[PDB]
């Protein structure tokens, strides 16, 4: 049977308003819809497709593991998860890992661990979580309660207790809510969804000192910011501040559902048998693919190529903006970039984005005031230039 | 990179104790480890691998979609999700579906939906969830609080509030906790993890009556009992009692990570734009696979096949039990089967499950007193007999 966009509004729980067109296939940073229209993809499946669409090596790893076995569940380990655990361990501060299937799942694990850890070493009452206004951490009750966007949490109250929000990049705000009762401080190194806003180096370093003083675990939510996105493997390396726990997802599987929690030995020791779990996490399908992703992403060449591409993007966006007077700022790190709208245009991020799509380029928002770019890490100069060309046309169309 | 079982104990957060051997490939209901030892697999990936290991048609569906595109995020829908939704909608009470990555995310979506519906139609005071002791609903903070194993949640307190547990199969225990402050009652049609305990028809009609009297959503957690498992497509069809929400995962994806919330038009209307969502949820790879799974399982020959298979397993577990007197009962429905231990062997299901791995058959537990069988719905007659012969041999060693 034949499928059309109107089918989405009769069949799907109305949680999203997706685009009027329906993608059917893609290669690298180009995607095509059911009528053959071609888009340059700067959405990057919301910062996931780090190698672009239908990558041939990802496919080959996919179809090679798929012809062995896909899944047993965690009664049994497998070679792919173990290899991926090693890669991740060797490449980061981590001594151990847990695999799950989403960014939120990864965050659930991390907040669960810090909680058990605090209880087990200090007592039932050291249960506080500090997070940040505008943070986004997931849509599970706990993660969305840790998130600092109350419009996402209010309807599903009572919310789990002992969660407080401080102002991002505001060290005294944080200091005031962090004490001996705090078990965890969870933070994104760049707030993604809340408008591509990068932590300051003194802010992050400041939470690290606060966590030490109060015996609280510091947790980096790198589901958006990780696996190459900033030009280092993880943004913590860019800042030079090391967390107790790090969560990772999205790009980890370059399009396959996977997530993981990276922990130190000491922290890991806290989670004994049967204290957490997941049916699908650690499957060898996900693991063969993530493994090949890390193998391709975590190379001096690919990562420097991200620093290179950051400059191509910002430079052309600054030139677009000079011509059209749209934004007050282009900010971010690596290939997570925000264009902040000016006073004239504020709250119109989505309309620009819809224009973009009309002009054959896919971009994201990040709040109604930021247009956001999260392209593949291996976008070609040609793809960037022609996508920015069409962005430029959309900006013309929009500004009149 | 060489990989051995001792590596697990150094690389993984020690949340599982898995088998001392490592599977590396499978076909239908046989699996093989790194040294070529062979198993009959009656664990089924814990009730996931409804079509067994490395199924030709599921790989063809994987590879086919894999070569077009994997993922965009939900800013854009796709044809396989929409196809999948339509199949779910056509085959059940549901009018609309939401897609995510795991049974726990399914249960988040359903619990969240019940709460918002209550709040909107009656006031934010109506937040009560009623669950059952020994229930298992997932490892997110909210879902492990809905679940009835306090051991799995206590370490992570404070827990989201307003959750009560009644007694499974005891309509009076339910009745005493469900009132007009109740938003949701969530129940497994067979308690899975907690002992393979089937619900009676009266207990289920009772909750439906009681949910109608008090305006609470009745939620059937069909993540284990779903997708052909019981002999019908979903258990609720066996029992003739219709839920307001139905969650589903495991076998839905044949091994691919997928899950879903199934809802009526009424309840689906409640989730408006931006109120929930997931990065990976509803990607076209998952969707193409589940799509195939539904096609291959929702037929009269498989589902009848599952009734026929139930018979093989039970004629034979009786025979074995005659010889070794191990079990006070054999219970469950279709291909979810619990063998309950006698008081002389109480707490030794795991020991049994180990001796069976040594004998080359994989079986599950479901608490210390049940050996659980969750084989592929397409297991063959030869594969059932061979795996029971080895389960019989294992039973012999265990008894002496
Ligand atoms: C920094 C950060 N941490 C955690 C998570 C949670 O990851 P999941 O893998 O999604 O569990 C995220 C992910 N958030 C991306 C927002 C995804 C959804 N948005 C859309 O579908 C956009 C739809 C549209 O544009 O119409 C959502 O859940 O709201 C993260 O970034
Ligand atoms: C009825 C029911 N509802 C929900 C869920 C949650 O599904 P996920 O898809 O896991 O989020 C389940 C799932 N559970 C089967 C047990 C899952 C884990 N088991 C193991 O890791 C086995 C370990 C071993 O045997 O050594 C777990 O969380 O513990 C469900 O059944």
């Amino acid at each position: 049977q034949p499928i059309t966009r109107e089918n989405f509004d009769e069949w799907m729980i109305p949680v999203y308003a997706p685009a009027p067109f329906i993608p059917v296939r893609g290669e690298g940073s180009r995607l095509w819809d059911q009528q053959g229209k071609e888009y340059i993809d700067f959405a990057g499946g919301i910062a996931v497709n780090a190698l672009g669409h239908a990558h041939p090596e990802l496919r080959e790893a996919l179809n090679e593991q798929a012809s062995k076995f896909w899944h047993t569940g965690n009664g049994y380990t497998n070679e792919p998860v173990l290899r991926l655990a090693k890669k991740l361990i060797d490449a980061t501060f981590a001594d151990r890992v847990f695999f799950c299937n989403s960014g939120a799942e990864a965050n659930e694990a991390a907040l669960k661990l810090a909680r058990k850890f605090a209880h087990d070493r200090y007592g039932s009452h050291k249960s506080g979580i500090v997070a940040f206004k505008n943070a986004f951490h997931g849509r599970t009750l706990f993660t969305v309660s840790a998130g600092g966007q109350p419009a996402y949490s209010q309807d599903f109250a009572p919310l789990p207790a002992d969660i407080r929000h401080a102002a991002y990049n505001d060290i005294n705000s944080a200091s005031a809510l962090i004490d001996d009762s705090t078990c965890a401080v969870i933070v994104e190194p760049i707030q993604g969804e809340g408008g591509v806003v990068p932590a300051s180096n003194a802010f992050l370093q400041g939470l690290r000192e606060l966590c030490n003083r109060h015996n609280a675990l510091l947790i980096f939510d790198e589901v958006q910011t990780g696996v190459g996105r900033t030009g280092e493997l993880y943004a913590y390396m860019h800042y030079g501040v090391t967390p107790d726990l790090l969560t990772t997802a999205k790009a980890l599987g370059g399009g396959f559902p996977v997530g993981a929690l990276l922990a130190t030995e000491e922290c890991a020791r806290v989670m004994t048998v049967g204290t957490h779990g997941t049916t699908y996490g650690g499957n060898p399908l996900a693991s063969a693919v993530a493994g090949k992703v890390l193998e391709l992403i975590n190379t001096p060449e690919m990562l420097n190529g991200v620093k290179q591409r950051h400059d191509w993007f910002v430079e052309r966006l600054n030139t677009i903006n000079h011509r059209y007077g749209l934004f007050s700022e282009v900010r971010g790190l690596g290939l997570l970039i925000g264009c902040v709208l000016n006073a004239d245009y504020a709250g119109q991020a989505k309309q620009i984005s819809q224009e973009a799509a009309k002009a054959g380029v896919m971009v994201l928002i990040a709040g109604g005031n930021v247009v956001r770019f999260a392209p593949a890490l291996n976008v070609s100069e040609e793809e960037v230039t022609t996508g920015l060309d069409r962005f430029a046309a959309a900006c013309e169309h929009f500004v009149s």
